Parts: structure tokens; C-alpha cells; sequence
């Protein structure tokens, strides 16, 4: 089962952000609230929007920050790449202890999806290889934010500021850096061509065979280097020698050489599923890391 | 699509550890009372079949350790309802919710907060199988974790965890205590009936299908609703309850397709396969989206 992170310690930093006729969340932490820069932005704006010009232009007090019923003062405002940084004059009591990472592609993360500051859903992402996320963002979304918790700690690595005409999303991170090579602004943008994360294939496939699954193996063996040559040509990330290490409590709980694996996939890869299906699915499934499986079994 | 969980946050405040002897196993605290399964009374000498009203007239008061986090909580009266316990205690859940206890049907969906030593490590999205056990992910320690759907600022509480069938799935309770299906909490081995599919969730997803304009499965004919359940059985579908047609309606008032026009296409499908054919994305029919989970995500 795909598996988000408890999002409580999440929900209570989210608020509503309000800038002319545009709505959207904040990520309030301590006496500071983060949110898409695009919040600043009007119809004609968007197309090209000149943020430095256009910030400028702003009062502290053309933005309307609430908490629930609650507005905070906005005493202070700055612009970090695409995220907005609004000072307000109270700090929230409910801020947990939290940093800010940069996920890499194939890493996993939860996003908790809000609208006019309120939580709607959790769910479980991948940062793709091309950068885009499959998500589920509707119109209002924007500022929301994708997060991984270890520990008592938050990790913030996400927050949310469009969609493609693919129906992906892109967004930052939480200093305002898109992932990929995405721009704010309101044109349709193509991504690079996604590639498939081998090294969570491989993490799904143990997981498959831990529940008792295993119509997929055989006895057959590969390379390393003659897999990554089939996984290259199918449009499958190759297989690093750290990604097989973080296999190893996979193959060690089932017996199964990583490489043994490997060569599972590859016969896979070259013949399909042919009506079988591998923990319900028709399609080999990517967003699952080696730690969401461990952690699950 | 994706499976989408409400978001955890109330419920995570209203999670605690239930604790007798060395057996420790998850609660929900709401108000002045604690809920668990009654099988935290049990010993292994006890597991097989165990006398649980027997088991608790030995128990006091004093023998319960309830905690949030390592903070105890005294125990001022405990009581059974049917499979569940409940532990009265001393002070009133600060966090309480806005809350209900609901007992939902077979397909219905529902988040789980799977929990251990009363701390959470992951929500996702359950649905009910029409032979009332549900495709979890829980391990030992698990047991008293709950399910709930988020209704503004509601929360509708419909499952409590319990056990493990042979075949991997899970059987529990609602709040009230009363097993979904036919199961009791006794370490036995119990097999559930025959699964089927969710016929509704399936006609939802068509719906879905439609309104992001996928309609090639879209015929000229219509059937009735008897008609259609017999055919459907056949097929190891789930009939159709006068609830399933219901919960249809905004749906399909959204397209402007009759329930009964989506039945006889989904009648056309299940006769004659998709044909080398898929709908969103799909050779495979999905049922763990519900009309509401439908809405939501459009
Ligand atoms: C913020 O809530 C919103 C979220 C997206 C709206 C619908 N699904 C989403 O994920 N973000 C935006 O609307 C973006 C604002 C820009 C100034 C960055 N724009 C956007 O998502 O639309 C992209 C676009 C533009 C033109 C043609 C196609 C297309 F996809």
C-alpha cells in the first residue's frame, strides 16, 4: 500500500494568503510564512511577469494572511527566487522542529494538498527523474508542500506552484528553487523525457515477493552493466553500485541477489506482464524507495 | 488518479497506548474515554478462545496503564461494548474533534492511521471489500488504529483494528465494537468469503473516465437494474443497492449519462473485454475510488 507520512504536524502550519483577487496557501513557521510568488501577480501580469518590478510595488499591507478566522499582520516582506516571504508579527505556537532539503529525483516525499489554506488530502509523490511530480493539485493549491518526516523532525523539499499541459506539476523547494526546468509563469511548458526509477522497480519487486508474490522470477542471472544496457534502452534509469547497496536489506530478507533481480526486470522489461499482474497493478509501479518498502514490511 | 488520504492531523491527536502486563496495543481518546480492542485483556494462554467477560471481571481500574507520548492517564472506569473496550479516564481529550461513529457499507473507502505504541507512522486510503475485510498495511503492535473519513470539520470514525486472516488481509471492528463480516477476535484461523468487485466504484470510475472527455465505452443502450446485478454476478461483481444508485446521482447528473446506461456499458465491457482498449490510463477496471473519491480529485 502506497503510505504518507502522518501530516498533523503539517496541517497545523498552513494559511490562507491573499493578494488582490489571487488566493493561496502558506507554509507558516515561526513568525515568518512562505508561499508561491505568484500570489503577487494579476491577470495581465502573468504571462511575463517582472517579480522584482511588480514586488517592489507591494505594501506590507496588500497581503492578507489568515489562519483560520484569524488574520496575522504581515510587519515585513522579501522574495527568495520564486517563494515569497511574508513577516508577520505573531509565531505560531504549533511549529515543529523542521529543516529544509532539496529532495533528489527518484526520492519519495508526502504532499499535503490544501485550498484557501485548509487541508484536503495527504498523499505520497516521486520527484521524477524529469522533474515533474504526478500529483493531484487542483485550481487553489498552489503553497502547498511536500514534506518527509524523520523522527520528531520535518523535512520540507516541495512546494507546489503549477501545472503542465502533460497534467504533472512542477514546483520548489522551500528556497524557492523550481525543480526542473520550469519557470512562474502562466505558458504551457514541456518537461524532458521521463525515464522509469529502476531502483525503485527493483524495491516494488521485493516488496511483490515479501507478500508472497513471486511469478515474475526466474532463475536466470545478468550484470550489472548488461542490465543497465536493457534498462538504458527501455527508458529506465541505469542501476548505480549505491542504489544495488541500498537494495541489500531487500535481497537479504528474501534471499534474493540484487542482480537476480535485476534480471527478473529485464525479462519483464522485454516480454511484459502478458495479463499478470504484480501486487494488483499492469504496470510496473516507481514510487516506492527501498526505505518506503523496509519501513512497510 | 492516485489514492488520496484525508489529511491525519485530528486524528493523530487523538491517538494513544493501551497497555496491560506486557501486551500493548493502540486507543482513541475522545473526551473522558479511551477506546480499544478488548483483546488487550488476553494472555497467549488466553489467544485461542478466550472468556472475555470472565477476563475482565478479574480486571480493575488500576490495571490499565493508558498513555499519551509517556504522559499516563489515569483510568477512572472501564466497561465492554461488544469487541471494544472502553477505559474512562480522568481527563477530558483537549484535542477532541468534532467527531461521530459511523458503521460504513462493503466499497466504501476510509483512511487508516496505522499507528504503534500509540505513535503514527503512515496514513493511506482503504476500501472496504465487499467480503468485509480490507487490504491493510499493518504489523504487530498495530491493533487499535482506526479508520475515518474527514466531513469539514468531522470526523466520522468507522474502523478499528483487530486481526489478520490467513489469506493477508484484515478484519476489525467499528467504534461500537461490532466485527465488519463474519469474524471474532480469537487467534484462529478464518477465511473470509469469495471477493468480488466493487461494481459501484467501478461505474464511479467510468464516470471519471468521462469527464475527462475517455467515452469510446460509451453505448446506445440502457438495462434495468435487475438485469444488470444478474449479469454482474456472473462476473464475480457485486450487485447494486439502491445506496450504490444513489450515491451515482451526482455523478451522474456531472455527464449527464443515467446510471442505467453506465451499467449497460459496463454489462458490454465485462461480456466483451476492452479489446486490446484502456480507460484512464488502463486495460484494468480500478474499484477503490468511490463516486465521492472521484469528485474529490475532479
Ligand atoms: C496555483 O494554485 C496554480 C495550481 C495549478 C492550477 C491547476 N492545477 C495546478 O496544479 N498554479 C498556476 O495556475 C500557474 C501560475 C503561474 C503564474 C506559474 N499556472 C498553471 O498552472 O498553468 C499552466 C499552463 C498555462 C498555459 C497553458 C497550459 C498550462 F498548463
Amino acid at each position: 500500500r502506497k503510505m504518507a507520512f502522518p501530516s498533523g504536524k503539517v496541517e497545523g502550519c498552513m494559511v490562507q494568503v491573499t493578494c488582490g483577487t489571487t488566493t493561496l496557501n502558506g507554509l507558516w513557521l515561526d513568525d515568518v510564512v512562505y508561499c508561491p510568488r505568484h500570489v503577487i501577480c494579476t491577470s495581465e501580469d502573468m504571462l511575463n511577469p517582472n517579480y522584482e518590478d511588480l514586488l517592489i510595488r507591494k505594501s506590507n499591507h496588500n497581503f492578507l494572511v489568515q489562519a483560520g478566522n484569524v488574520q496575522l499582520r504581515v510587519i515585513g516582506h522579501s522574495m527568495q527566487n520564486c517563494v515569497l516571504k511574508l513577516k508577520v508579527d505573531t509565531a505560531n505556537p504549533k511549529t515543529p522542529k523542521y529543516k529544509f532539503v532539496r529532495i533528489q529525483p527518484g526520492q519519495t516525499f508526502s504532499v499535503l494538498a490544501c485550498y484557501n489554506g485548509s487541508p484536503s488530502g495527504v498523499y505520497q509523490c516521486a520527484m521524477r527523474p524529469n522533474f515533474t511530480i504526478k500529483g493531484s493539485f487542483l485550481n487553489g493549491s498552489c503553497g502547498s508542500v511536500g514534506f518527509n518526516i524523520d523522527y520528531d523532525c520535518v523535512s520540507f523539499c516541495y512546494m507546489h506552484h503549477m501545472e503542465l499541459p502533460t497534467g504533472v506539476h512542477a514546483g520548489t523547494d522551500l528556497e524557492g528553487n523550481f525543480y526542473g526546468p520550469f519557470v512562474d509563469r502562466q505558458t504551457a511548458q514541456a518537461a524532458g523525457t521521463d525515464t522509469t526509477i529502476t531502483v525503485n522497480v527493483l524495491a516494488w519487486l521485493y516488496a511483490a515477493v515479501i507478500n508472497g508474490d513471486r511469478w515474475f522470477l526466474n532463475r536466470f542471472t545478468t550484470t550489472l552493466n548488461d542490465f543497465n544496457l536493457v534498462a538504458m534502452k527501455y527508458n529506465y534509469e541505469p542501476l548505480t553500485q549505491d542504489h544495488v547497496d541500498i537494495l541489500g536489506p531487500l535481497s537479504a530478507q528474501t534471499g534474493i541477489a540484487v542482480l537476480d533481480m535485476c534480471a527478473s526486470l529485464k525479462e519483464l522489461l522485454q516480454n511484459g506482464m502478458n495479463g499478470r499482474t504484480i501486487l494488483g497493478s499492469a504496470l510496473l509501479e516507481d514510487e516506492f524507495t527501498p526505505f518506503d518498502v523496509v519501513r512497510q514490511c
